[PDB]
């Protein structure tokens, strides 16, 4: 119906136009990274506990050039990006370093700029492009931070680990977008693999690439196009009682306790708090039973931890909003459905038989009181390039 298609061929092509237009050369690289879809496990990553996020072939791309001046040139054509398009600025230096500012979008390319490991890191000429809808619930700000990693190491090649280049992507995201983030979104925008999700423990940092091929299931990414303002500011506030039950209980982390143990400490924390824990110490045991479910290739069945996983989410951590309630009651007539990302608003994801939609999407569409955009979501390589 409203099905927006992935474009990328078409979305690398816009790129190296636009470069060429607005610097008078051929760029000389591509970079991508993918946005993500988490099928389950949502606010575990920073208790140390597990996801199993798929990255979607919904991109940012770079495409750019090194420059001999030590300074940085940037265009994007996103069509949300806050204004103006451009921005240049010099490389940061042991006196000056990089500072957030105006625009925003432009934070997460300097953040990421500035903690780079790696030297000596030159200047560059750089298109910013994006087809993962801004502030959407589908990691933009993880794809352009991951992105541009992936084209400063073709500058400046790291000799680094998968993590180290999450955490510099992750510091980016807390330090010059002041959103204090787990590791989830930068992970599986390095580390996303066709045909497969990657459950990840955020306590080890061991990663498992889980086959996803069975041609007979979809996973529907259906957009609400709505952000409530308790977004940006309640997501520190979930973290910040995540740590009190934490410190009280003696835990290093919410993977440590177990739902026995917090059951017999009702005693020690909020309403709030207990509330919260049932849900990270519940969600971390589903997110396990799901991957378990997954390998056995029971689709039916991690609907229940999936569905399951929305009423938590909704009823314990209090991170839903009425329209993500209502694209789930929707579709819920498919395997299953949920809310995915951070809430109070974004996308849900919908487990369904391939051959079940596009009356999901006739549904959907006339049964959702909002704004539904659709995406059929095949799981996706992570990052990418192409020498041009
Ligand atoms: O305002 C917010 C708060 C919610 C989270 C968030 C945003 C904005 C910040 C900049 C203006 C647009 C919206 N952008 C992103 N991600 C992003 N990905 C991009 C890829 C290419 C170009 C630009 C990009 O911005 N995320
Ligand atoms: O599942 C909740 C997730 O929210 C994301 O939007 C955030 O970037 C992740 O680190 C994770 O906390």
């Amino acid at each position: 119906a409203a099905l927006r298609q992935p474009q990328v061929a078409e979305l690398l092509a816009e790129a190296r136009r636009a470069f060429r237009e607005e610097f008078g050369a051929e760029p000389e690289l591509a970079v991508s990274a993918p946005g993500r879809v988490n099928l389950i496990g949502e606010h575990t990553d920073y208790n140390q506990g597990l996801v199993l996020p798929m990255a979607l072939e919904l991109m940012t791309v770079l495409v750019g050039s090194p420059r001999k001046d030590g300074l940085v040139s940037l265009l994007t054509t996103s069509e949300g990006a806050d204004e103006p398009q451009r921005l240049q600025f010099p490389l940061p230096t042991a006196q000056r370093s990089l500072e957030p500012g105006t625009p925003r979008w432009a934070n997460y390319v300097k953040g990421v700029i500035q903690y780079y490991p790696a030297a000596p890191l030159p200047g560059f000429s750089a298109v910013v492009v994006s087809s993962v809808p801004l502030g959407g619930g589908l990691s933009s700000s993880a794809s352009l931070e991951v992105a541009t990693y992936t084209f400063l190491q073709q500058l400046c090649p790291d000799s680094g680990t998968i993590a180290a280049r999450a955490q510099v992507c992750q510091q980016a995201e807390h330090s010059f977008a002041g959103m204090p983030c787990g590791i989830m979104d930068q992970f599986i925008s390095l580390m996303g693999q066709k045909g497969h999700a990657l459950l990840i423990d955020c306590r080890s940092l061991e990663t498992s690439l889980v086959p996803l091929s069975d041609p007979k299931l979809a996973v529907l990414i259906t957009n609400s196009n709505v952000r409530h303002s308790l977004a940006s500011s309640e997501y520190p506030v979930r973290r910040r009682q995540c740590e009190e039950v934490a410190r009280a209980l003696g835990a290093a982390s919410l993977r440590e306790v177990q739902l026995e143990e917090l059951e017999a400490a009702r005693d020690l924390v909020s309403k709030e708090g207990f509330r919260r824990a049932r849900h990270v110490v519940g969600e971390i045991r589903r997110t396990a039973q799901a991957a378990a479910a997954l390998r056995r290739g029971d689709y039916r069945a991690f609907g229940r931890l999936m569905v399951e996983s929305h009423r938590s989410l909704r009823d314990d951590y209090e991170v839903s909003c009425p329209e993500l309630d209502q694209l789930v009651e929707a579709a819920l007539a498919v395997y299953g459905s949920r809310m995915t990302g951070g809430g109070f608003g974004g996308c849900t994801v919908t487990l369904l038989e391939a051959s079940a939609a596009p009356h999901a999407m006739r549904h959907i569409q006339e049964h959702y009181g909002g704004t539904a955009t659709f995406y059929l979501s095949q799981a996706a390589d992570g990052a990418k390039v192409l020498c041009l």
